[PDB]
């Protein structure tokens, strides 16, 4: 999938590529 990691992780920890 791709809507269950790029969502909860990014906020919580800096996991997915934010974007800046």
């Amino acid at each position: 999938k791709v809507g269950f990691f790029k969502r909860n992780r990014p906020p919580l920890e800096e996991d997915d590529e934010e974007g800046e």
